[PDB]
């Protein structure tokens, strides 16, 4: 019975986990879409033509 | 005569231990819950996630 009682912290510390993962998803997704903008932004530059002020 | 009067002492005694044995499993029983009590506290502190004011 102790040993059926204990297994309430284990469900909590996956519940925390879970939140966590959770977390860094959402910071995941968005640095991923700032990366792409990114690369976007760096492969208009590469060209050779524009002129200094839009560089 | 002697003999068969005699009974009522070992009777008195044999009661007596009945009693103590009946406080002791009552102070077992809370001390059992309690023990449980303690493994769930720490197990759940085992977390290397929980911050310092929940540990």
């Amino acid at each position: 019975s102790a040993t059926a009682a204990s297994m309430n912290a284990v469900k909590d510390s996956l519940q925390r986990g879970q939140s966590t993962i959770d977390v860094a998803l959402a910071a995941g997704d968005t640095i991923t879409d700032l990366l792409g903008k990114m690369k976007e932004k760096a492969l208009a530059a590469s060209d050779t033509s524009l002129n200094t002020a839009s560089f």
